[PDB]
């Protein structure tokens, strides 16, 4: 069906009128506003990487510990697409244990990292996983042990096989770590192809499967790149699920996502990239393999 000629015609239109920003800002100013009282509690101050980026109280992930159940993480649940994601910030030196605790408690199978531990001079993210097989990490506060089993390093991303062990229950689970290493803060991936190839890799690993807990997606703040990634995936699902792919309104989908976590997708160009990714990705999937 030459239906994909409309989407591209529309995309080229927006591109022609250069109205990406207008569209993006319109979305920002219609975005939901929900309370984040827990995130702002004084005792949770050192658990937030950024002052103004917090999870809404209603969709926040709660740690199953009694002392403090707080972690800057939100559950994004997309009904029609039938997929959930947990979006969180790059773990801080004092929240790495909380991060794996969440991964464990939520029964996540995969972790999607879209930033780097070193981005333009600043840490922006703690080294929350082991870089050497022989140097496993133990998080004494959450009583978890993490070991690197192997890693497949590619040009634009790295996939690591990790073993996460709950020292209390003595159980172990294999966690897949999908790390896209070439996506700058407030930037876009190297290309629609590298991004899509990364996304497909995550998908085929079954990490996004309903049989597992939600995938944990993070970047530095957990909204810009994580938002772009999730939006693209979700819209790709809706294009493959609806008889009329062109009926998928990415703007409306972004708004829906912003009801679960603030600031999803940080720049007009990330929104444009989302469209490109979705349109091209939809062509590859609907296309003949
Ligand atoms: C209803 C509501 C409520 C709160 C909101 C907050 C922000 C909202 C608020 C702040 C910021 C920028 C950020 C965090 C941030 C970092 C990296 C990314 C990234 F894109 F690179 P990523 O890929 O890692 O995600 C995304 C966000 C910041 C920016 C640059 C450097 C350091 C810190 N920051 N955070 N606190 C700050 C205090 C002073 C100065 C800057 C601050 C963005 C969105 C935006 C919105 P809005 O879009 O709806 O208007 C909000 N809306
Ligand atoms: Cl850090
Ligand atoms: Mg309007």
């Amino acid at each position: 069906k030459l239906e994909f000629m409309e989407m591209e015609k529309e995309f080229e239109q927006i591109d022609k009128s250069g109205s990406w920003a207008a569209i993006y800002q319109d979305i920002r100013h219609e975005a939901s506003d929900f309370p984040c009282r827990v995130a702002k509690l004084p005792k949770n101050k050192n658990r937030n990487r950024y002052r103004d980026v917090s999870p809404f109280d209603h969709s926040r992930i709660k740690l199953h510990q009694e002392d403090n159940d707080y972690i800057n993480a939100s559950l994004i649940k997309m009904e029609e697409a039938q997929r959930s994601y947990i979006l969180t910030q790059g773990p801080l030196p004092n929240t790495c244990g909380h991060f794996w605790e969440m991964v464990w408690e939520q029964k996540s199978r995969g972790v999607v990292m879209l930033n780097r531990v070193m981005e333009k001079g600043s840490l922006k993210c703690a080294q929350y996983w082991p870089q050497k097989e022989e140097k496993e990490m133990i998080f004494e506060d959450t009583n978890l042990k993490l070991t690197l089993i192997s890693e497949d390093i590619k040009s634009y991303y790295t996939v690591r096989q990790l073993e996460l062990e709950n020292l209390t229950t003595q159980e172990t689970r294999e966690i897949l770590h999908f790390h896209y290493t070439t996506w700058p803060d407030f930037g876009v991936p190297e290309s629609p192809a590298s991004f899509l190839n990364f996304l497909f890799k995550v998908r085929e690993s079954g990490s996004l499967s309903p049989e597992h807990g939600p995938v944990v997606v993070h970047c530095s703040a957990g909204i810009g790149r994580s938002g772009t990634f999730c939006l693209a995936d979700t819209c790709l699902l809706l294009m493959d699920k609806r008889k009329d792919p062109s009926s998928v309104d990415i703007k409306k989908v972004l708004l829906e996502m912003r009801k679960f976590r603030m600031g999803l997708i940080q720049t007009a160009d990330q929104l444009r990239f989302s469209y490109l990714a979705v349109i091209e990705g939809a062509k590859f999937i609907m296309g003949d393999s």
